[PDB]
């Protein structure tokens, strides 16, 4: 299964293992690996259930896709930070913290 | 049932009982207790029905998830305050009112 | 049931009869079948982004509008739904923007 | 059928024949290709459609602060609503 | 004629004519790849930045809302290899 569906707080995201496997130290890596104890946290669509805000997930997932932090002006950088911390993407945590500092 | 679906004013949110139990004094706490007389207040999908604005609920649920108050630049703090007061999350009410005051 | 579903311009809102019963002179008070869809939602040929602040006003009596939402859009809707007290509130926000 | 559903770029809008039969020169009139729900399919951006449909509803151009006027203009031109096109060009010209 | 795209979990409905606009693009193969059960082509990219890419294929203009990061649209224009769009976005960014 190249494709992986995530239900982040009620909103569906579609991605791949090429993307989710990019940071071995991230929570998302357990999804990359199809960690058997996450099996029960899937909904009827087979999507992994994640109890986080989907609006701040976009920039996190995009960072895994192309290595750039891109955040629209109408999205609080602080929200993305909280998500980068939760998913434990340390290079992204640093980028967001730096961005917040440059203000 | 670790996972709980809420239908807040027509928009679905997915979260866990743990997150909704975080403040035992709040409106939300009765859900995570599975309180009897919420039965007629669920829809066909099993979601608990709530007659409140889903857009202002975002920051409320996010506060329950990570303890930070995060509000995007275009979102009226007053909206979030009304919801925090409606759900009766006292530490959140304080955070929002502090946010408003520094304005 | 107490619960009432509205399809406003294609976007679904969920509310209760108690909320829609607020203003007996409003359009929405009639909701307090030819104009319902298969889900049982009442059909309304209006913009759903301007409806938010209207329905919230019915919920908690306050006028709350986000910084990017056009207040003129909300004014149109308040007049459309004929919520006299809300119309006034919006005419105020605009007087002194 | 009083009620008409439009699938604009994958996003559904609900409106009435009354609203769509407003300007007989418009693309939308020309329909007052459906998906399995009976919605008329339109290959255009739904995010810029709001102001167009609303203009048909109540004759006013209302564009939220976020939305690029140029996006609304492209739509007004595509749907061929000439008085709306004029209103949008005005808004752009006066920046 | 109609083509459905599942971009990062969000569906877009368009047409072969639109997706055919630039034969050199990644999208050109879809206007003649995995699909989900709905018949939509699966694309592992951000749907928010897709909007202006697809709009450009529809009417040839770069249209970017004020709050949308141009850099987001640039990444997508590059990913889909729409060379004329890549130039427009870069140009827009330079003129900042």
């Amino acid at each position: 299964s190249k494709w992986v569906r995530l239900n982040v707080g009620g909103t569906y995201f579609l991605t791949t293992r090429q993307t989710l496997c990019r940071d071995p130290k991230s929570f998302l890596y357990r999804l990359c690996q199809a960690d058997p104890d996450l099996d029960s946290d899937k909904d009827e669509t087979g999507a992994y259930l994640i109890d986080r805000d989907p609006t701040y997930f976009g920039p996190v997932l995009n960072y895994l896709r192309h290595g750039k932090l891109v955040i629209n002006k109408d999205l609080a950088e602080e929200g993305v930070l909280e998500e980068a911390e939760f998913y434990n993407i340390t290079s992204l945590i640093k980028l967001v913290k730096d961005k917040i500092r440059e203000r």
